[PDB]
C-alpha cells in the first residue's frame, strides 16, 4: 500500500515477482565455445616463426574475428549502461591484448629483417639479447661459429626476434591465465 | 580444427629450424627419422 502525489488516500497493490533462471547450455554451446577457441590462438603468434610469413595473418584474423562476437552479443544485452556482462568484459579485454600482439609482432617481424647493410647491432643488444635473457628463458643457442660477416650478424638478428618472440610467449600465458582467472573465480566463489 | 592450427603452428615452428638456433636431440632424430617413417610407409632417399 502506498500513498501517491495525485491522491490523499492509499492505493493498495498485488506486486508479483518472477525470479526466473535461464538453462545455460544453448549460449554456451553456440557463443561461449567458440569465443573460447578463437582465444585459444591469441598466444601462439609468438610461437610462429617469423620465415613463415604468416604471423600477421593468424593474429589479423584472431582479432576481426573477437570484434565479431563481440558485435553479436551487443544485439543481445541491453543497451543499458550500469552493469557489464563478463562475457563482453573478457571480449574486450582479449580484444584489447590481440591487438597489442599485432603490434609487438610487427615489430618483431622488423627485428627479424635486419642485416648490416641496413642497420647496426648495439653492443648492448649483443650483450642482453644473446647472452643474458636467452639464459633466463632455458633457450640455449648452439655454439657456431660464421667467418661471413653478414650472414652472421643477419643471423644474429634473427636469433634476437626469436628471443623477443619468447619474452611476450611466456608473459602473455601469464597474463592470458591470470587474466581469466582472476575474472571467472571471483563471481564463482560467491 | 583448432586443434589442427595448434598442431600447425608447432609443425611451422619446428620445420623452420637449423643448427644455428636448434639442435636435434638424439631422440628426436632416433624416432622421427628411424621409426615412424618406416610405419608410415614413407621411405627417406638415401643421400649424404
Amino acid at each position: 500500500t502506498r500513498k501517491y502525489e495525485c491522491c490523499a488516500e492509499i492505493y493498495p497493490d498485488i506486486t508479483y515477482a518472477f525470479v526466473i533462471r535461464r538453462l545455460p547450455l544453448f549460449y554456451t554451446i553456440n557463443l561461449i565455445i567458440p569465443c573460447l577457441l578463437i582465444s585459444c590462438l591469441t598466444v601462439l603468434v609468438f610461437y610462429l616463426p617469423s620465415e613463415c610469413g604468416e604471423k600477421i595473418t593468424l593474429c589479423i584474423s584472431v582479432l576481426l574475428s573477437l570484434t565479431v562476437f563481440l558485435l553479436l552479443i551487443t544485439e543481445i544485452i541491453p543497451s543499458t549502461s550500469l552493469v557489464i556482462p563478463l562475457i563482453g568484459e573478457y571480449l574486450l579485454f582479449t580484444m584489447i591484448f590481440v591487438t597489442l600482439s599485432i603490434v609487438i609482432t610487427v615489430f618483431v617481424l622488423n627485428v627479424h629483417h635486419r642485416s648490416p647493410r641496413t642497420h647496426t647491432m648495439p653492443t648492448w643488444v649483443r650483450r642482453v639479447f644473446l647472452d643474458i635473457v636467452p639464459r633466463l628463458l632455458l633457450m640455449k643457442r648452439p655454439s657456431v661459429v660464421d667467418t661471413d660477416f653478414e650472414r652472421s650478424v643477419k643471423e644474429d638478428w634473427k636469433y634476437v626476434a626469436m628471443v623477443i618472440d619468447r619474452i611476450f610467449l611466456w608473459m602473455f600465458i601469464i597474463v592470458c591465465l591470470l587474466g581469466t582467472v582472476g575474472l571467472f573465480l571471483p563471481p564463482w566463489l560467491a
